[PDB]
Parts: structure tokens; sequence; C-alpha cells
């Protein structure tokens, strides 16, 4: 039941990246002019990958590459199975792979493969596990790349042994960061490509001051008082309780300080909602702390407003992937205080773009320092934006793809 998904042009980013960068990109694109580059995944809706593809595809076409995008479809059971796969591959050991599951998985993949001859494109890229087995139903005549968005450092063995038979047939395995790659795979075929942000999406586009204020008021956020923020999915290893504590320490000296705990989570995330509830219990009736989620109307655009209005942003994760929330904050010129883990450690240049702290106590002095030194804050912020502009925006993401395709 596979379907292809139905305006972004490199020109739209010229003002952001400069003519030089634009030429460099067009240069690399030249060598691939006319070639078909197709993407395959499981959804054209929501944020994350889908959101990026909605801009990346038209963006590639603007530089002359026949980029197309297809989404596989399947019964709800297929996704319950792939949901199980996702968790198992990321480490959950209590899950079991049954023959019924393998079959359903392979059959759904077999079905989707009938809709279009993916093997006829010059370059085929498959995102994540759900459609990895598509490479199995064609006569491979060109390069097939596997884009992995999850953590495969220590997978439930039986699920990985099953999936690797398909994955091993790809010419490249593209991971977010080192800590997520599966070390068993051929070293020269495994490649690192961090996720990126699209400066023009709802989450990152620069909002007008009137809109930001209209959003802050709607959520009872006072822009005239200090604001510290952490946007993250509610989970136990995100330092949410540490941030609450940091906020309380800071409040002893800056009584008007407000804390924004922002998070968007699927309804299919009980553990997340359970933690969300425990956070509200911990906070109690201190309403200077705002818990902002999609349960109560928070979406991309308001998350955008919350980050812009923040004086300081934190990311006290104990566990973290690349950490795009840090990328978003840095793009908005905000100094970020975080723990040196995953992409947080990679993105923050301590003392330059933000600060890497070890515990809550350090975090406290740094937010107080930043609150006291707005000039240092602006400085670090500008440098933080510059680092994102040169490394983690969608056009650099697209350029990384060109480099890969060209190396084939």
């Amino acid at each position: 039941k596979m379907y292809e998904v139905k305006k972004r042009k490199l020109e739209d980013y010229k003002s952001i990246i400069g003519e030089e960068e634009v030429s460099k990109i067009q240069e690399k694109a030249e060598k691939l002019k006319g070639r078909s580059f197709v993407h395959v995944n499981s959804t054209s809706f929501g944020g994350g990958v889908a959101e990026i593809l909605h801009s990346l595809v038209p963006l590639l076409r603007s530089i002359g590459i026949e980029a197309r995008w297809f989404v596989i479809e399947g019964p709800t059971e297929f996704f319950n199975v792939t949901k199980t796969f996702h968790n198992a591959l990321q480490g959950n050991e209590s899950l079991k792979l049954t023959e019924e599951m393998k079959e359903l998985y392979l059959n759904v993949n077999r079905e989707n493969s009938k809709f279009i001859d993916l093997s006829s494109f010059d370059y085929v890229l498959v995102h994540d596990p759900q459609p990895a087995a598509l490479i199995e139903f064609y006569e491979k005549k060109s390069p097939w790349l596997w884009r992995c968005h999850i953590d495969l450092s220590s997978p439930n063995r039986e699920f990985w042994e099953f999936l690797r038979r398909f994955v091993e047939k790809y010419d490249r395995y593209i991971f977010h960061l080192p800590e997520y790659v599966q070390p068993e795979l051929d070293r020269n075929k495994a490649v690192i490509m961090p996720p990126s942000i699209d400066p023009l999406s709802e989450k990152n586009v620069e909002l007008k001051q009137t809109e930001i204020l209209r959003i802050l008021e709607r959520f009872d956020v006072d822009p005239e008082k200090p604001i510290i923020t952490q946007v993250s999915r509610f989970d136990p290893w995100k330092g949410i309780f540490d941030v609450i504590e940091i906020y309380r320490k800071v409040k002893e000296k800056i009584p008007g300080v407000q804390l924004l705990l922002v998070g968007v989570m699927a309804h299919d995330d009980p553990e997340g909602w359970i933690y969300f509830e425990k956070t509200l219990r911990k906070i109690g009736e201190d309403y200077d702390v705002k818990v902002l989620t999609n349960l109560i109307g928070v979406h991309a655009r308001e998350v955008n407003a919350f980050q812009r209005a923040s004086d300081v942003i934190l990311q006290m994760s104990i566990r973290e992937g690349f950490g795009l929330t840090v990328t978003e904050a840095m793009w908005k010129g905000k100094p970020v205080i975080g723990r040196a883990v995953g992409g947080i450690k990679f993105q923050i240049v301590d003392g330059e773009t933000g600060f890497l702290v070890r515990d809550a106590n350090e975090a406290v002095e740094v937010v107080l320092y930043l609150l006291k030194h707005p000039e240092v804050s602006k400085e670090m912020g500008a440098k933080a934006k510059e680092r994102v502009r040169k490394n983690f925006i969608i056009t650099k993401h697209m350029e990384r793809y060109l480099d890969i395709l060209n190396s084939l």
C-alpha cells in the first residue's frame, strides 16, 4: 500500500548561508544532475524525519537531482511489530521475536515493494527498520543506503540477527552519531551523519515579537521576568528533576525567575505521561514553573516561542542522542547549559557556545553567571548560532548527502 508523498528551493536559504556556500553546494550537485535519489520511510506526517524530508526533497530537486519520496503502508499490527523491533534493537531484552512477527514483517515489506520498482533508481535510501527488508525483493542494480535513526550500540540479539541480513546488503549504514552505530558492521560502510534542523520550519523560523508575546500570555509566561528552559521528552534520564532543583536554587537569588519544562509526546508513550505526572507532583503548586506539552495545545510554533523567550536553556540529560533541542536553542542564539553526553557534548563548545557542567550545582552558578552577564550571554549565543549555521542546518545536511553519493 506504498504511496509517494506529494516548494523549498536552495535559493530560500541563500540569505542564511551566503552565495559562496550556495555555489559550493551547486558545484557538488552538478556531478549528480538528472540522477534519481529516492527516500523510503513509514510516515509523511509529524515532525522529525518526515518534517525534514518535506523540505529536503524539494530542496534536492532545486539543485537538479531527481529526488523522490515514498512511504510504506501496513496494517496496525505491522507497526505494533515494528514498534517492538524499535524497542528491542535499542536494547530492550524482554521482547521476543516470533515467526508470526517475522512473516508479517516480511509480507508487508513484500507487498509495498510491488507498488514501484525501487531497484530502477540511481540511488535508493531507506530510513530505519520498518522498510529495511525492501532490498530483499528486487534485483539490486544500484547503490542502496540505509539511514538509521535509532541506537544500535547494544541490540536485543535475536531482533538484530534477523534485521542485519537485510541491512548488510546496503552499501552504507548512516548513523546519527558514534554512540549509536552497530560496531559489528563493516567499518568503512558505516558513516556518521547527524540529524539537522530546517531554519525555515515552524520550530525554527524567526517569529515576530507580537506572535511570541501572544503565545507567552496564552500560557501565562511573563517575558518581563527571567526565564530558564529545558525542552525534552518527559523521561527519567533527562535531568528534569535536576532542572527543577536548579531552578529552585536560582530562585533563592532571583525570586521572579520562571522555569519552562517543554515537551511533546505521542499518546502512545505511557512512560512519558507517567513521568509528566510525577513532574507535576514534584513541582506542586509553584506556578512559576510551567509544564508545557501537546496535552494542552503546545506545538512546534509555541515550542519555537518558548525557546526564543528563554534567557538560558538547559539540557541536563543523563542519556541523550544527538539532541536537536540543543541545536534549536543554539540556532536562536541561546547559551546552553548541559551535561557532556551524546550530541550535547558534541554540539556545545564549553566556554565558547555554552557550558558543559557535571552536576546541578555547577549548572546553578552558570545560569546565575549568564543572568548576571547578558553581554557574555549574547556573545556565546552568537557563536552558538554560527556553529549551527556552519554544521547542522538542512543545507549542510543536504551537502553531506552529496558527498556520500559522490563517493559512490
